[PDB]
């Protein structure tokens, strides 16, 4: 029989959540923890509706219209970086700001125009509802919205997409980047670790476990496990994010930093 719960949502926060349940499972006997993607936007919206345990999500709530945010209750977890990705043959390693906002607007339409290969730029969007591509959009773009793209459902997509497609960019959270693709160093500034908590790499939000009402039972006990001080040092730094206390900076509401 044993204990079930379902968290759903965030693909970039999918990772970190499946191996913590993993772990907790089997070190909690008699205990199942069920995880799905679907985006932020479906882990808002389900948690909700009351439909799941637990609704993972890279934004706040009171970011997606139509989610009261006074009935949910939020859990920090974790820091992602989020980064651009290209083809490896697109012939660039890096863009400045004004370049990736002319290439995502459509302004620039070759990779030669920034110093790259003679090839169409392809781009490839998340769907609306993207945590990944709210931050993107935000803290990359300054608030540019995309020319119009293919788009991918996940994280996964998006990455699979990029390393089969000439010309291809897109976006996509740290810990998904690997071989068959190229993250972008953006004014020169590299996607790493250390950037992120300085704010030098400005694009990153905070990863959420959601809940409505406070939670009990093994939602309460699984979330006390992901936040604890003993999994915060280990698992959570290594599949890529950053434990909140890495953080040498605080963002609020209006996006203001302050340095800490």
């Amino acid at each position: 029989a044993g204990e079930s719960i379902t968290a759903v949502g965030s693909t970039a926060l999918q990772p970190l959540v499946e191996a913590a349940g993993e772990q907790y499972t089997g070190e909690h006997l008699g205990t199942f923890i069920n995880v799905q993607g679907g985006g932020t936007g479906t882990g808002l919206s389900q948690i909700q509706e009351g439909a799941v345990q637990i609704g993972n999500s890279d934004l706040f709530a009171g970011e997606q219209k139509g989610i009261n945010a006074r009935q949910l209750v939020d859990h920090r977890v974790a820091v992602v970086g989020i980064t651009p990705i290209v083809n490896k043959k697109v012939g660039v390693k890096n863009l400045s700001t004004n370049q990736l906002i002319k290439i995502f607007t459509g302004q620039i339409t070759n990779w030669k125009e920034v110093g790259g290969a003679d090839q169409s730029i392809v781009l490839i969007n998340r769907a609306q509802g993207s945590g990944t591509r709210a931050t993107f959009e935000q803290f990359g773009l300054a608030n540019h919205r995309s020319k119009t793209a293919q788009e991918q459902d996940s994280s996964g997509m998006v990455r699979s997409i990029v390393a089969t497609t000439p010309g291809a960019i897109s976006y996509v959270a740290f810990s998904y980047v690997n071989k068959t693709v190229q993250a972008l160093s953006l004014n020169h500034v590299a996607p790493t670790e250390v950037n992120v908590t300085t704010n030098d790499w400005r694009i990153w939000s905070y990863e959420h476990l959601y809940t409505k009402g406070h939670p009990t039972g093994l939602t309460k006990a699984f979330i006390t496990y992901v936040q604890s001080p003993a999994i915060q040092n280990t698992l959570v730094r290594q599949l890529g994010y950053l434990s909140p206390d890495q953080m040498l900076v605080e963002r609020d509401a209006n996006g203001h930093i302050t340095k800490t």
